[PDB]
């Protein structure tokens, strides 16, 4: 029974599963999938280590649900990058079966309707919106199963509470319809201490396991000695070659064993220093002073829109590199992609890689127990050390945390500690949106029926302020009260449909209605100023630069500032020598200035040295501001503002790819991000129409030129050959036009 | 040789010509078509009376040109209504031949490209723009023949000068390309005294004839006697029944002879009085106190968007009616259509019908020699009296002009007078556009080459200020000068492409750029305020109403007024008790207010009693403001303003049909003007897509209701049955979607 072909599976899916190297099913997976009555409708929650094969159980369950009862199945993932990876994996597994898979990851939206789709690999922030849309116009029959990844995120997190509200809405809808099951909620988590309470929250059966494909031997350093988890020496450390910490040696010993190493570092600047240091040691310690495939990685990074990083130039062709937030989104994918093939053997990464894609390694080394002035989180530590040990190759997995002097006490607590139990995070902004997500949906109107929903939440299931949320919504016109029955309003129907927090919608409605009387149209700044999300922590603002920004702006760009409350008298002037709502406007104004150059196709290299924020912190905004333009536009339609939806209709597409209005039709094909379309635009193909009929060999020469074998990089496809990439552009264009009419 | 089938013609065209009652060719037409070498390339100009068969020669020539050398052939007509009639006639003649005919009449634009088209039945104002577009991007090879109707209009007229510039541009292009002919210019005119000079202007051969199918016996009244043209009594008048002028008797004598009468009147108010008077006499003089088809006309006018006119209620079912400018555009077509079938036997019309469609009658009576305080124009008189005598039925044709006391001297001069020779009307606004139409087109750049064009104009060919036009264009940035070679600018390339007079473009560029900094989006007023043409003489403005207009406008509509220079202190306030640019703003503001209700689908009955201007003067603006929005939008694209072209893209379609943004896709089918789409919209079909797939029998019931056998009226199709009209809606929708992709 522990064999995949024995289980009922499609032939093509099984063959592709062999192609991915998965053909042996562990005992824990079979036991979880044989937990009695789970399969035929009841929801399920299980825990396993990060490398135990958590995905396979969910994939088998969603396959069984899909081919048994035809119904749309969700797939919730916490991060956009992992969501894209999961969608591509599911497509590569499900091409033939006819299960059309596509995802809703922030800026991007499917061309085909959700009814045509069958599996929606969606992020939490947009899965909430999709389920709100489904619940709105009574389309619940299509949904048949919601799959959630990393259930433990529903605690203290910026987006796990959205997952909590989504799951409680689904549970309440299921309970109210019964006054074996319509929608099955299957989730995966780490070693959650209170998973029984979570399992009872959805009344799901629980199966917790600690099976690991390879043993994990966590260890700590003391001078020239290594101590195991339980304060026990396991191996007497000795240095091989170095020119107390000796962090370069631990990489070296694994290097001579023909394996790889992950070297997590606290800060990006530390990552650049550490990657450079290890590269220099590879000169003297290996030369006393695959290569061919490693040069291909260099070639792929050479004609990236940002070019090749200066620090990466002196490090990459040695198996030593670095990968953190400040790097480009395309640069990160290549560097991570090189690790999957083993081309790069050392990665000096930050804490961002902890929650990233599945990146295996033989050894994991963590430089400091303090990350950004605070002790490193246990949840992050478990995710970091969960990457030690490659399945089927490495016989063991080692994690080495470096602690010094008095800091060793904090380090030891991490090894013997356990991840904290989940919380509720529920007046509060989470409950206000929770209440508004139902009444405007019309599912529950009466207070008593609404109070039933309050008993279906996570806070109630763990074992006042619920009615206070209504009183806040009533005072702000969001919901009107009649004989008490609560009805949605024009503003309320817009907050829910656009998927905005009610705290923000109040200001946006006042901010957008401040554009009722005064507007400009020469420059996109004022229109862009209405789609900048916030200042948050996207970058550090340099005011002396803003002094240069303010004067050199044309006579129009300064006019926009006066129209939005920005004062010329105090603009980078009084800050040098030394109001919360006013400070959040000048910083918001600066955020709009950067986005203006982003849609003007100013290259990221220039925009970095000009606005001081590197490409990592800039794509962290344009892919976050593109979603904002996709919610302000929806906010206007539900409020009956057809004038500005027309203006803001194309600004989500212009911010996602950083293009102008000319390439809007051209960037529809997925193989032209921001440079493969302009160089193709200059060749005379101004629309996706004639590009489909364009000559196959003609587009080869145009893509060859304009350089700032598989050197062309494609989103989600790693690197691609120049001939293959250009051949797929016309092939994809033919399908795009054919399926759109 | 005087027989159509003898001439080389397609079989289907010949059969349709028999269907239209034209099978005998007069001697003058054959002589004109056998004027030696005219046929194989040389242009032609000929004159004939209004009923002599002027169209047939042009139709034969354009047919020969089209089937001999495949090339696009123009068809220029002076008025929009006659252009629509000519386009429909040409389509009804040319369905089978494959000659795709379509017209460019102001607001409407062809869905198919001009390259697909073969005959463009275009008005002068848009024929000029089409030829400018053709000359711009060197597409002159497609054009092979330009046909012009009423050549004599190129004199003192508001749009004949555009025809003059068009023809001189064509002639200059032909002459410059020769440094039997590419483009043949064939035109028709009345008895122009100086047609030889016009014929030599295009070097065309001239054939002037005075043949008339029926003799015309013009006559004048004196008390109870009738005098012929040459001061000779021809018949002693006697009154039959009346309850000196005795204008009701002349209708009566023709009535008992089973014929019809046209009774032209000076003013609309006179027309209502005269039509009512004759109807009352038909009570006592015919009852001492076809009917079935006459009631059908009443039924068609009963559910018109404006309903049935009060004055028409007491007059229509007796053969007596009236038709002037103040009536609805749809009302005029039915009243005129009833005359073609003979249902209505008396028409009290104004001078507007003189240049309208071909409306024949047995007798024509003109009430006064003074029209609006001035002597009646001889050109109008010839057009008015040219409708006397129906070909093949009436043995004679009579025109009776009524003169009294000392006014008889002026009346006699009209009978013995002749139509004045054409003029040039060429600093002047006609020459400024003439010069700009070429240099921005790039055809002529050097001054000497430009001076060659000045010798190809009508003023030169009849036998300084040409260089002064360049000096005016240079001072206003319209054209830049280098080493002298004149180049177009950004503003210059927009004035020519949008087809605006350079005098107006200077203000529009300043007016539109006054919207650079201050704009509103809640209401369409400010956007509509940028597309109102002018105040002109569209209606008389009542200021006390504007006082009611100003206060009851919302807090936003008053904000728009402040943004465009309108002052609250002086707004319908100082005019009651008693600046040219300021007066043309408040009047322009009032023009925008009316258009706001026009796009809000406020019914014409309410909008008449609310804004005091009847439906005749209101559709005289919305079909003139729709063209303006079609030129402001083009003016923005050539000037690189993509923000407001998006806002103004749909405002030409919203003003042509007076619809909202919901029906924009629905009104694409020609059988839904402004009421057949809303009542169909309320049935659930929100788009032209599902309307094509809509059930045939289902749309029958929805069109039957909402009434404010062939009762449904279709533009250009007279009246249509309810079953046929609804059946064609789905049939047309199927072809619209199929041919658009
Ligand atoms: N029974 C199995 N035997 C061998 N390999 C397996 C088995 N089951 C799953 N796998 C694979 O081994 C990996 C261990 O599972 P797991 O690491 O939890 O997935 P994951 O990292 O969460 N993938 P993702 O959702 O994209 O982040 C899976 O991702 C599969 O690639
Ligand atoms: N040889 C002919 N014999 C009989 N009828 C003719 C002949 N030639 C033309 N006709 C028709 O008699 C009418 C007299 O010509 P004419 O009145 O000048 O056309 P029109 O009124 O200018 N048509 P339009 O261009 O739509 O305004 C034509 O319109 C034709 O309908």
């Amino acid at each position: 029974k522990l064999l995949l072909a024995n289980w009922g599976l499609p032939k093509a899916v099984l063959e592709k599963y062999h192609s991915f190297g998965v053909k042996k099913m562990f005992e824990w997976q079979a036991e979880c999938l044989l937990l009695g009555q789970v399969l035929e409708g009841k929801n399920l929650v299980y825990s396993a280590p990060t490398s135990a094969g958590k995905t396979l159980v969910a994939e088998l369950l969603i396959l069984k649900r899909v081919l048994e009862m035809r119904k749309k199945a969700l797939f919730i993932l916490p991060f956009v990058s992992v969501a894209k990876e999961k969608k591509y994996y599911l497509q590569s597994l499900f091409q033939e079966v006819g299960i059309k898979v596509d995802g809703y990851m922030g800026s991007t939206s499917p061309s085909r309707h959700f009814s045509s789709l069958d599996i929606a690999v969606c992020t939490i922030e947009r899965a909430n919106g999709l389920i709100n849309r489904l619940i709105e116009e009574n389309k619940m029959d299509l949904l048949g199963m919601v799959v959630v990844d990393e259930l433990h995120m529903l605690g203290d997190s910026h987006r796990g509470y959205l997952l909590e509200l989504l799951l409680t809405k689904i549970c309440y809808i299921t309970r109210k319809s019964a006054s074996s099951n319509a929608v099955q909620i299957v989730g995966m988590s780490a070693t959650l201490p209170n998973l029984e309470l979570v399992a009872s929250w959805l009344n799901a059966e629980l199966y917790h396991t600690d099976f690991r494909p390879v043993p994990l031997l966590e260890s700590v350093k003391v001078g020239n000695s290594i101590y195991d988890s339980s304060m026990k020496l396991v191996r007497e450390f000795e240095p091989m070659l170095q020119v107390e910490d000796h962090v370069v040696s631990l990489c070296y010993e694994t290097i001579c064993d023909n394996h790889s190493v992950l070297l997590f570092c606290p800060s990006k600047k530390w990552c650049e220093k550490l990657a450079d240091i290890i590269a220099r040691e590879f000169y003297n310690l290996h030369h006393q002073a695959e290569q061919k495939e490693l040069l291909e990685v260099m070639d792929q990074l050479r004609r990236l829109p940002s070019g090749l990083d200066s620090v990466l130039q002196k490090t990459v062709p040695w198996g030593v590199a670095f990968h953190h937030a400040g790097l480009t989104f395309e640069e990160r994918d290549i560097i991570e992609g090189a690790f999957r093939q083993g081309l790069i053997r050392v990665l000096a990464a930050t804490s961002t890689l902890s929650s990233g894609v599945n990146l295996p390694a033989r050894r994991v080394i963590i430089r400091t127990p303090i990350f950004g002035g605070r002790p490193l989180d246990i949840l992050t530590y478990k995710q970091m050390v969960g990457r030690a040990g490659r399945k089927g190759v490495d016989t063991v997995g080692e994690s080495i945390l470096i602690c010094k002097n008095s800091e060793k006490s904090k380090g030891i607590a991490l090894l013997q500690g356990s991840l904290k139990p989940v919380r509720s995070c529920l007046v509060t902004g989470s409950m206000i949106r929770a209440i508004l997500e139902i009444i405007v949906g019309g599912v529950a109107s009466t207070s008593q029926d609404m109070h039933t929903y309050a008993a279906c939440t996570f806070l109630a299931a763990s074992m006042g302020a619920i009615e206070a949320c209504v009183m806040w919504l009533l005072e702000n016109e969001f919901i009107q009260s009649t004989e008490k029955v609560y009805h949605p309003t024009h503003l309320g129907s817009a907050t829910l449909s656009s998927s905005l927090s009610p705290a923000d919608t109040l200001d946006i409605f006042a901010d957008l209605q401040r554009a009722m009387k005064g507007f400009v149209l020469e420059n996109d700044l004022h229109i862009l100023y209405l789609v900048t999300p916030m200042f948050e922590d996207w970058t550090t603002i340099d005011w002396y630069r803003f002094f240069c920004l303010w004067e050199k702006l044309p006579t129009s760009m300064k006019r926009v500032a006066e129209l939005v409350g920005v004062e010329e008298g105090f603009l980078a002037r009084c800050v040098k020598g030394k109001q919360h709502r006013q400070m959040a406007i000048h910083k918001r104004f600066f955020t709009s200035l950067v986005l203006l150059d982003l849609i003007s196709e100013v290259p990221l290299r220039e925009i970095n040295q000009k606005y001081g924020c590197n490409r990592g912190q800039i794509q962290s905004l344009q892919q976050s501001a593109a979603v904002y333009a996709g919610m302000i536009t929806v906010f206007s339609n539900r409020l009956g503002w057809h004038n500005m939806e027309l203006l803001l209709s194309q600004f989500q597409k212009r911010l996602t790819f950083g293009i102008q209005r000319e390439l809007c039709d051209l960037v529809r094909v997925s193989l032209l991000n921001a440079q493969r379309a302009r160089v193709l635009y200059a060749s005379g193909f101004h629309t996706v129409a004639d590009l489909a009929r364009a000559n196959i060999v003609e587009v080869e020469v145009i893509l060859k030129n304009a350089v700032p074998m598989r050197t062309i990089w494609v989103t989600g496809r790693k690197g691609l050959t120049e001939r293959e990439a250009a051949a797929l552009i016309v092939e994809e264009a033919r399908m795009i036009l054919q399926q759109d009419l």
